[PDB]
């Protein structure tokens, strides 16, 4: 995240970090949604994902850091373009659960569907400048804009797709690589999911891309109870 600090060491027990088996650059985040389950991007998916829970600093560990691995990844399949990128979100079951704890704890899903001008904090552990990796996570706040200013730039994000377009309209303030999948907050829920924006991050008139939690809700929750056939929301 670019133009903004650390955050708080309490604030972001739901943020969770994805990395690979075999390499220990943090990806993409997450967000916590129970026991066993994060919702993701779909693009941070890899073929030996790993996940660190209840961190904040990657180089002094926390009481109850926690790895974990997946035993299930699950993905819209009735999307707009082959990459699936139209509908950048996936779920991930892991292989033991966690047990809650001061830094780690579930997010909020969405209850209702806010919009345009609200306020929102977005957080993650990549890219803070040109070419650095925090290794702390940072957070700083941001608004949503209105989504024409996404389209002409995101050929993957056509109109009234499923997406919040978000940033600070001025520059300074947006995600950046290895953001994907770390939630967008806005009244303590997770309204977002980071999707992409353009590289470098946080140019001027130039905001990013947020997969709309709240159109999921219910194919989320079908997934977590056991539902295979269910369809993302057209
Ligand atoms: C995979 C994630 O780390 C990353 C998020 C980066 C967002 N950064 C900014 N500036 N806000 N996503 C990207 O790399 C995604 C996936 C691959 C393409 N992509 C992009 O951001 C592209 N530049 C195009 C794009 C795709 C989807 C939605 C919007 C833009
Ligand atoms: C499974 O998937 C869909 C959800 O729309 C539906 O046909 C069915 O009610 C679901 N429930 C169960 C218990 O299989």
């Amino acid at each position: 995240v670019v133009g903004g600090d650390e955050c708080n060491i309490n604030e972001h027990p739901f943020l969770v970090a994805l990395y690979t088996s075999a390499s220990s650059t943090i990806h993409c985040a997450g967000a916590l949604i129970n026991r066993e389950w994060v919702l993701t991007a779909a693009h941070c998916d890899r073929r030996n994902i790993r996940i660190k829970l209840g961190m904040h600093s990657k180089n002094i560990r926390n009481e109850d850091e926690q790895i974990r691995v997946p035993r299930g990844k699950y993905f819209c399949l009735n999307t707009k373009f082959p990459n699936g990128l139209d509908k950048d979100i996936m779920l991930i079951r892991l292989r033991r659960p966690v047990t809650y704890s001061t830094h780690i704890a579930p997010v909020s899903l969405p209850s209702r569907s806010r919009g345009v001008g609200s306020r929102c904090r977005i957080m993650g552990w990549g890219k803070i400048s040109t070419t650095t990796y925090p290794d702390v996570p940072h957070c700083t706040n941001i608004f949503i804009v209105k989504h024409k200013w996404c389209e002409p730039l995101y050929p993957w994000v056509p109109a009234d797709s499923r997406t919040l377009c978000a940033g600070i309209l001025k520059g300074g303030r947006d995600t950046c690589h290895g953001d994907s999948g770390g939630p967008l907050i806005c009244n303590g829920e997770m309204h977002g999911i980071v999707a992409g924006g353009s590289e470098p991050c946080g140019q001027h008139l130039k905001p990013a891309v947020y997969t709309k939690v709240f159109d999921y809700n219910n194919w989320i929750q079908s997934i977590i109870a056991g539902n295979r056939t269910v369809t993302c929301p057209p």
